[PDB]
């Protein structure tokens, strides 16, 4: 479009020059296009328009060669001096103040249908590749281009599915889950309302599966924030744009004191987001969370909300045994053959929510019995009498062997909230002082 | 209004070349409407006013199309620009100050009685609703148009109103107070002083229907603050123009340690509120407060002020399994229609104070033995005189067998304050000739 | 004055035009009278002063109507523009500025015996109303007018006094005090030395007499502040022009480690005040203290000086049932004829220092012994040799989960009340 204006911009001066040559030697020559006749030009012969109506909305011009919006100022100060060259930052400051003036109202689309990727949008109510267009409003896109494949790339001998399989110690479910994992953080606007974590024993591939998922999705399109972050000031603020957040390393067993944030964002509910020194508002952040971590994080609620909205994949094979190919993560993943494949493997298939592999629910239940003190002791419990309240207590196994605290009579009514035989009363099974609960009784009769 | 201006556009400026001509070529062939002349036609042609005599007030434009006076300074300089579009960013700011300099001062519109909605404003004093005019002064309105309603919409036969049974677990008590409570989150001039708050498990309807609120009311007219947040710093400045307040997700079990700000909101109290870097002041707000959360968090303030403000709703609605339904969430209520029935249900019916449930009696109740331990003791008493009263604070028979904190023998003038059931107070001389002080005397006997 | 600046505009532009056609066409047409002629304008007719000789200080502007000065620019851009249509913001900063070089400099009227009401200032030692005149330099005034008054109004068959008696439980000291608070809290530049505590749980109506008193005054003339937040940064600029402070809730038993400038706020004590990135400077705050609770905070100091400046007001009546009338807070105390009588009765009654109710002073002793351990254990042990048996850890920290001391401190007790000695007498049930 430099050329373009660059021509439009001789013919006005052209005609100026006209004008004064007819009307006499008065105007000194008048060489410059007046910034209301630029942003006239401007608004004629391209695409600005306003993402809202709000106060100090910041004009957005559509790049044709790119296919997104964008309000980056340096970009439309370029594109005004292509237009005029002579206008300095005050006069093209004016230009843009004028073409904010002039342009239109439209929203950004975030239908969950569209998903925009270098080549074009992607549409999968059609399942297929859309031409850019002005009427798609954007202002981000994956960086990876999508192309139909018809054979899995292979570098020196690697085959990325190959990895894939290798990385779920050969298991159907989790390769299949990883893929769905892949194409959930592909969508913006859509987010399935679930929270997906990666364990790790040690060089199990979750930093390289990191790093893939960083380089098929735009690396600025990709945010950085751990679980115990969520919750702290001015941290939610980087997941303004971004198309999904990872966690690098979360601590082991870090604790976190209150995840309201963090379930807010994992289920799509509107939170409150602050910047540094600016006036505070609300927004839904519709991005998925995707943690790596060895073992895994303590959460202090306690209660079913955090058991429905995490996902556990295993990660099991261990790569420092064998041999490390360094360049699986350095060149491999980068390779561009790769990523497009990946690409379009994962936005082609469809599935309308995560599907859990047998190995996350035992995960899942493995998470509850730890995290849960007391779902622990009452998975196993093993007693069989059930009237004696103090005999149920039975100290809960020294605290479940794992000294996590315990309350007294408070946490045997979330037991019995928690959990066929129900309660029972009886007085000569109970009040008889049998055990004063340091207890090595297991079952009795 | 973007045709009058233009119109009044390419007339003032011919009038001007006209006056240039008459006088002879000598003011360069003007062709730029001085600001002064421009802000003398927009208060002629347009409606500006200014809410108050304050120091650096904003400009306030009637947008005839919104029917809502607006402060922003965008709007108003792109509506310049639609008379004088050759006016630069200083010259529309010299316009907007002539403005604020001629126009007069006019104070919003606060009345109760009064509701801004979409299509237009509603009279709950004749329950009607009426054209939008320049008169009243509104600053935001509820997103949803008001119609006439007769017949439930069903989207993909999904009924709205078997919707909210369900999620009340079909109790006429609890679906009454939910249709209240929708009601009253609307209103942003009365506030009714009660805190309604949401208790579940897990997969109730609570987020749903905070969403949904957030859908039949403007998204822009909710706040989202939380509890524990509200004695943070410029924390309340977010409640400045918002109808309602919506607490996501509390905390379960969070220790509310100060709760001036969250009691003041709650009634009609004023409050200190302070933005970033800009100075403090003194407002009142009347917007409802509406907190979800699994189980009544930890107040520090035992008092009955706080316990008498507080509303509990029961979500005890169980959708964990195949039976959950994202469309709902996701699709449903968003529809609207369905929104437009729901805004014309509420606001319809009139009511003065909310009908608090059974259920909600029960669950405050029991709120009120969590917070305070001597409450929750003296209802697990049963102790029938009680003239030892050192047996009576045996830890308060070791918290009533719970955990807690207790003071050392001051607490004794709490037990009195909670309750005296019939025998009152009895303390009698003859105390020192029972054994001193472990469970074994839950029993009358002594 | 906008009649009269407008004429004084129109003239000084015929006048200038008139000029310009006798010194003949140079250049183009005067239109615009300069800032400096519109500001000798303005000086000789409208009424400017200046506060003080200080750094960058506000021109303050008499307003007619009003009848109090005001230093809001934005006023004072409207009266120039009155004047000068023509004239945008940085020729009214320079209208304003000549001004401020040329005004005399006036300080405020601070007198104790002058309180300016909306209908004119009343003078409280001659008892009178006299009306507004720009000899008296205020820059606020009470929202109610002042009328004379002999007839209580009654609205919807709903009588104030009878409402405040209400409130007292039926006594007469503490309707009394109520009322004193009210003239008090009215009084802006008068400070008692007191600070006055509403103290009461549950559903009592404080917040409606809290209400009443911020519809009396201007509402803008109330600040709001808990007795905790006094410490912190930014939030005396608050009281800043304020006739008094209402806290609406202090949270129930707040620990307030600092009470330096809660202290010097309540009486006339000088205090360091300081605006959000604005020149801090010192200055003397006259307004009384307010504040409703559910039960009263204990401070760390638990010194006289606390004891003394505390004023603690019985709120016993509950309304936690049918008997709750909303309207009376919501439309009741909005009375216009209601809020002119409340002021009428306010302000013509006199008194010198605040008469304490006996359950003020019952009450005041309880948060003594609650706030200091050692008074609490000097009224609970209602021999004289023996310091040890009397001390035993303030024996046994007198039943109230209280930290104790050493027994070095202790003898501090001898401060609130064991005269001098025994050589050979010198948990436990047990003096
Ligand atoms: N097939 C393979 N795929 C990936 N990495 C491999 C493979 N074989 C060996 N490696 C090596 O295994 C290591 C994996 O690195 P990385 O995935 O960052 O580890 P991690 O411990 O999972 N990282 P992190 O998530 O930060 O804790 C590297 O040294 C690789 O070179
Ligand atoms: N009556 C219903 N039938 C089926 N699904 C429903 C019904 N009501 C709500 N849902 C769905 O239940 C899901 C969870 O509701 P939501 O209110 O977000 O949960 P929540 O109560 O906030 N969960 P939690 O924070 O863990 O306690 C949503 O996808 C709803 O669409
Ligand atoms: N004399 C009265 N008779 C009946 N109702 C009254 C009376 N005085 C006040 N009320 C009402 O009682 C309520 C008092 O609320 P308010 O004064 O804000 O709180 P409070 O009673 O001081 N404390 P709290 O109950 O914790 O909010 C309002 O509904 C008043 O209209
Ligand atoms: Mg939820
Ligand atoms: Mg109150």
């Amino acid at each position: 479009v430099k050329q373009l204006l660059n021509q439009l911009g001789h013919e006005e001066r052209t005609k100026m020059e006209e004008n004064w040559i007819e009307e006499g030697k008065r105007g000194r020559k008048p060489t410059t296009i007046s910034p209301i006749k630029c942003a006239y030009i401007l608004n004629e012969h391209l695409t600005f328009i306003l993402f809202d109506d709000e106060e100090n909305t910041k004009l957005a011009m559509y790049q044709f060669d790119e296919g997104i919006y964008t309000q980056n100022t340096t970009i439309i100060k370029r594109v005004i001096s292509y237009l005029e060259p002579k206008h300095n930052s005050n006069k093209a400051d004016e230009v843009i103040y004028h073409l904010t003036n002039m342009v239109d109202i439209k929203e950004k689309t975030n239908s969950p249908y569209l998903i925009p990727v270098k080549n074009g949008v992607f549409n999968r109510k059609t399942k297929q590749l859309e031409s850019f267009t002005p009427d798609y409003i954007f202002t981000s896109k994956i960086d990876t281009s999508y192309v139909r494949q018809d054979i899995v790339p292979e570098i020196n001998g690697w085959n990325i599915d190959r990895w894939i399989e290798e990385i779920a110690c050969n298991d159907n479910q989790v390769v299949k889950l990883l893929w769905q994992v892949i194409n959930d953080s592909m969508n913006g606007n859509y987010t399935r309302k679930k929270a997906i974590f990666f364990v790790g024993d040690g060089n199990n591939g979750k930093g390289t599966f990191q790093e893939l998922l960083s380089n098929v999705i735009g690396y600025s399109n990709i945010a950085s924030l751990k679980v115990n972050e969520f919750d702290e000031r001015f941290k939610l603020s980087v997941l303004e744009g971004k198309t999904a957040v990872i966690g690098d390393d979360v601590p082991v067993g870090v604790y976190v004191d209150d995840s309201s944030n963090f379930k807010s964002v994992v289920t799509g509910d509107p939170v409150l987001v602050e910047f540094k020194n600016k006036p505070l508002y609300r927004a839904t952040f519709k991005c998925t969370v995707i943690q790596s971590t060895n073992g895994m994080p303590k959460f202090k609620d306690k209660t079913g909300g955090t058991l429905r909205r995490l996902l556990i994949v295993p990660f099991n094979a261990n790569f420092n045994g064998i041999k490390e190919n360094f360049k699986i993560k350095e060149d491999y993943i980068k390779n561009q053959q790769v990523l497009e494949y990946v690409l379009y493997k994962a936005i082609n298939l469809d599935f309308e929510t995560f599907d859990i592999p047998d190995a996350s629910k035992k995960m899942l239940e493995v998470f509850k019995e730890d995290n849960d003190p007391v779902y622990g002791f009452k998975v196993n419990m093993f007693d069989q009498r059930k009237v004696p309240k103090y005999i149920v207590y039975a100290f809960y196994k020294e605290y479940c062997d794992e000294n996590g605290y315990n309350a007294l009579s408070s946490n045997k009514f979330y037991k019995q909230f928690e959990h066929e035989n129900y309660w029972k009363t009886d007085a000569q099974r109970r009040y008889d002082n049998e055990e004063l609960a340091r207890i090595y009784n297991f079952n009795d009769n």
